[PDB]
């Protein structure tokens, strides 16, 4: 019969409660803006945990970057060699074609499988070379990030791009921060006063009938509070808004550098995680290319061997 009179005061106090929170929102969401500002600012400056332990462990084997760089060395070697014993492969054959047709004017089968065992390594060769050059392009891709994690902290700390805001700027974050933290306070006290509007409407027990207008008056100084927090709104959303405006292109900005920080550390971390694929691959083009230059350099011999003695198989001319 009275807890009808407490149910109608809750009522209205929650339809404006429900009203200006619905407002709030909509201002707020549509800002972009949460009390957990995406300002950072501190994170720009923290090399992230994980990237130290990546430093850390390349610390306990530091002939990474050593061992990979030589490993490139000796197959670029042997590559070039490849490519010279080639040259001379074909220089000799082609001189003792000469020779045989002036030989042929005035007057075998191992020839042939020269020319076509060098025709063959010609072409490994060229298809080999692919595989190489894409080596190489993924070695400029993660030797310099692999030497930089080698090395000390305060240089992977200097890869990382910092903010250089004018103090202009700074006082504009600052205010922000101050309206945000307004509108928090705000929100806090606002659910703060709903809930002793509550629990002093639950407990109020009581026991002509104008005795509710004098037991009603209980709620009178909640209801002033809560009326001084809901009009309270308005203001600081106007003072919210401006603030933004003031805002707008510091947000471009350290979006921008949020945008660069997270690159610069995914390909960091993609280098470290590229190392071992590296390595792999070197091993197998060293290999690949050992045993070719092995092969080459055989057929090498036989060509002068087989060239030598088909100028020598020219005595008929004595």
């Amino acid at each position: 019969l009275y807890s009808e009179e407490k149910a109608k005061l809750l009522r209205e106090m929650m339809a404006k409660i429900e009203d200006k929170n619905e407002v709030l929102d909509q201002f707020m969401d549509s800002m972009q803006l949460d009390p957990e500002t995406v300002d950072n600012l501190d994170a720009y400056s923290h090399i992230p945990p994980q990237l130290m332990e990546k430093c850390a462990a390349l610390s306990v084997r530091p002939d990474t970057v050593r061992n990979l760089v030589q490993s490139m060395q000796v197959l670029s070697g042997v590559f070039t060699d490849v490519e010279a014993s080639l040259k001379d492969i074909r220089d000799l054959l082609e001189e003792d074609e000469l020779l045989e047709q002036k030989f042929q004017e005035a007057v075998k089968a191992e020839l042939a499988e020269v020319r076509r065992e060098w025709a063959k390594y010609m072409e490994v060769h060229e298809k080999a070379s692919f595989t190489n050059s894409e080596l190489h392009r993924a070695m400029n891709l993660h030797v310099g990030n692999l030497r930089l994690l080698s090395g000390p902290l305060d240089q992977v700390r200097a890869a990382l791009p910092t903010p250089a805001l004018s103090p202009e700027d700074k006082a504009v974050l600052q205010n922000l921060k101050r309206i945000l933290a307004k509108v928090q306070e705000m929100r806090d006290q606002r659910v703060s006063l709903e809930q002793q509007l509550r629990e002093l409407i639950q407990k109020d027990d009581i026991t002509m009938k104008k005795l509710f207008e004098e037991q009603l008056k209980k709620y009178d100084q909640l209801k002033v509070y809560l009326e001084q927090n809901l009009a309270a709104q308005d203001r600081v959303l106007c003072a919210l808004t401006e603030a933004n405006v003031q805002y707008a292109a510091v947000r471009r900005v350290l979006s921008d550098l949020d945008q660069k920080w997270n690159s610069t550390l995914q390909t960091l971390v993609a280098s470290y995680e590229a190392y071992e694929d590296l390595m792999k691959k070197s091993q197998e083009g060293r290999d690949f290319y050992a045993d070719l230059e092995s092969k080459v350099a055989a057929l090498l011999e036989r060509t002068q061997s087989t060239c030598q003695a088909r100028e020598a198989a020219r005595q008929q001319l004595l």
